[PDB]
């Protein structure tokens, strides 16, 4: 779907999913697309990553647009399953936000993906 854009490239889904799941082992996560637009409109949310086999794909795609605008990097991962199991849940999760932590090594690798992330927009 050419609006599941930016796309990551399997190894970044790879880097993203694991860090993911590391996130949320220590509640650096929020699910749900309202928790979501919530998170970036606050300015609680270090990245989002959207399920890009979201069904129908228009249920989230007010995220990208308020990303945009908030300057939250955003990606697009293939599957809404996997992204459900990184956050520690059985049922499909098709957006999340992986949230700011305090200074620690878990803060620095957040940031470093956060970087990552933000040179497929540039």
């Amino acid at each position: 779907d050419p609006r599941a854009y930016p796309f990551a490239p399997a190894d970044l889904v790879v880097e993203i999913l694991d860090l993911v799941q590391q996130a949320s082992h220590y509640k650096q996560i929020k699910k749900g697309l309202n928790e979501v637009l919530k998170s970036m409109n606050r300015g609680l949310a270090e990245f989002v990553v959207l399920a890009a086999d979201t069904q129908p794909l228009e249920i989230l795609l007010s995220a990208p647009l308020v990303a945009e605008d908030k300057a939250v990097p955003y990606v697009f991962v293939p599957s809404k399953a996997a992204l459900g199991r990184a956050c520690g849940v059985s049922r499909p999760v098709i957006a999340c936000a992986v949230l700011r932590a305090d200074m620690s090594q878990l803060r620095n690798q957040i940031t470093a993906l956060r970087t990552k992330i933000e040179q497929l927009l540039l």
